[PDB]
Formats: C-alpha cells, structure tokens, sequence
C-alpha cells in the first residue's frame, strides 16, 4: 500500500522520473509544496 509518508520532491522532473503523473488528492505531491499554481493535480501529463 502506497500511502502517503511526509514524502518531499525537489521538483516534478524527480517525480516523472520515477513515473508520479496524474496525482489525486492522498498522493504524494498533491500539495501546493509540489504544484507551484495549486490547481489539484501535481506533475500532470494529460497531453
Ligand atoms: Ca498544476
């Protein structure tokens, strides 16, 4: 189970690297400390 565990990314380009697209709200990322414009998704790659 892939919960979440205070997890901190430098930047989305760290993240992609390791496959984290399209977050949702519990992930890892979801916060405004990841997605500068806080919009509710972080590192997405919907075309
Ligand atoms: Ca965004």
């Amino acid at each position: 189970g892939a919960s979440e565990e205070n997890i901190h990314f430098s930047s989305c380009k760290e993240a992609w690297a390791n496959g984290y697209s399209d977050i949702h709200e519990g992930e890892p990322g979801y916060s405004a400390k990841l997605d500068r414009d806080h919009d509710g998704v972080a590192c997405e790659l919907k075309n």
